[PDB]
């Protein structure tokens, strides 16, 4: 209540929320993002048009001005293998590999711009696309391990290809695995390990210290990750969610360490330095990254006020069923909805005073949960100043374009 003036005072305004625009309004970001090695970029909800494009704008600014070259998104590591191929070679059909929810025009736009920047021969440093989610493990990941152990050691093939053969049909999706028994709790878990271990023994015979072998070991790890979270946790879902996000954490951090400066695109919940999804996740990736990189990890979160958006309804259908209702004046959403600006971002770290403690207290915010039902919170408590370094506020939003 008191001073929403400070928020107006330190609010670096955003002229527009359209991908193909000035991009100049984002200059304040240089010294703000500073010299961070990895940058979290979250979205309040997974189905708003303006949130997608505004994040798109920042990837644009961060790739061209701060030299970031990787874009780790909340998509399956495997699916992204076909996404990488596109931004680079232009071959393929992206919408086929994106998760139903992200099959929006905004995602295809974002991927198209990366391919364009990747086309100009002047840009000697290409932007890669990596997925950090592991909700399946398709054959693209397995052939990546096979083809390698044929170019560098066609002799181990009969040993590793035995286990991947028996692995493919049980990792095609989380249901085909969660519905096993000792198969899951044994053979498959340990087999993924025997494959990751095998490549280790013959490291010194597979161009170990090399850049392409590093990449192959990682694909193997994906099979461990998947195999790990599913089937191990029985009556303990908290472990599934926990191992799940330790995995996302692992794959982004892998990206940073081997591919360079990295952008981490995903839900606000997964990139905040604080666990705002406590009701299901014991700890989220953002915390792991922050604990590990320290301040080399900067998290920019997005927040909304008024609008409509896509979300699954109590029945299971995805569509423009969402409707923002920032009634609670104690929520960060109303207080930010007073700032008379269409779009604007503010560095929450440079706050001192009542504003500094208010930001560090705990207030409700739009949780942007994927599914809306009678027993699903639509808001959660969070210490904003402790969750994000930067915050991007967009007043009104509309449903993403899924057609």
């Amino acid at each position: 209540n008191q001073i929403a003036k400070w928020l107006e005072a330190h609010a670096k305004p955003l002229k527009t929320t359209n991908p193909t625009a000035s991009l100049n309004d984002l200059k304040p970001l240089k010294n703000m993002v500073g010299s961070a090695s990895i940058v979290g970029l979250g979205e309040a909800t997974h189905g708003a048009h303006e949130v997608f494009t505004m994040k798109h704008r920042i990837v644009k600014y961060l790739v061209s001005e701060k030299g970031f070259t990787n874009l780790v998104l909340e998509e399956g590591w495997d699916r992204a293998l076909e996404l990488d191929r596109y931004v680079l070679t232009g071959k393929g059909n992206p919408s086929q590999h994106l998760t139903p929810v992200f099959k929006t025009k905004e995602m295809l736009d974002l991927l198209d711009w990366i391919r364009q920047y990747n086309a100009n021969p002047k840009h000697k440093s290409k932007v890669r696309v990596i997925g950090m989610d592991i909700q399946s493990v398709n054959e693209n990941v397995y052939n990546n391990i096979i083809e390698y152990i044929k170019a560098n050691n066609s002799k181990l093939l009969p040993r590793v290809e035995e286990k991947i053969k028996g692995l493919i049909p049980v990792t095609k999706d989380m249901n085909t695995f969660e519905s096993l028994t000792k198969e899951e709790k044994e053979k498959y878990v340990l087999d993924a390990k025997t494959i990751s271990a095998l490549l280790e023994e013959n490291k010194s015979y597979l161009n170990g210290k090399s850049k392409e072998f590093a990449w192959i070991k990682q694909n193997a790890r994906i099979i461990e990750q998947f195999t790990t979270m599913l089937a191990t946790p029985p009556d303990k879902p908290a472990d599934f969610y926990l191992k799940h996000d330790i995995a996302m954490y692992e794959n982004a951090k892998w990206t940073e360490e081997h591919l360079g400066k990295t952008i981490v695109w995903g839900h606000n919940g997964h990139v905040s330095k604080t666990n705002m999804l406590s009701f299901i996740y014991p700890k989220v990736a953002g915390q792991h990254l922050a604990e590990y990189y320290g301040k080399r990890y900067v998290s920019i979160g997005t927040s909304v006020y008024e609008g409509q958006y896509n979300v699954k309804n109590s029945d299971g259908e995805f569509g423009p069923y969402g409707t923002l209702k920032s009634d609670d004046p104690n929520s960060y959403n109303y207080i930010f909805g007073q700032v008379k600006k269409d779009q604007f971002f503010i560095d929450l770290r440079k706050a001192n005073g009542v504003t500094k403690t208010w930001l560090n207290e705990q207030h409700p915010i739009f949780a942007g949960i994927t599914t809306e039902g009678p027993d699903i919170p639509k808001t959660v408590d969070i210490s904003l100043g402790k969750a994000f370094d930067i915050l991007v506020q967009i007043q009104k939003v509309s449903p993403s374009q899924v057609h």
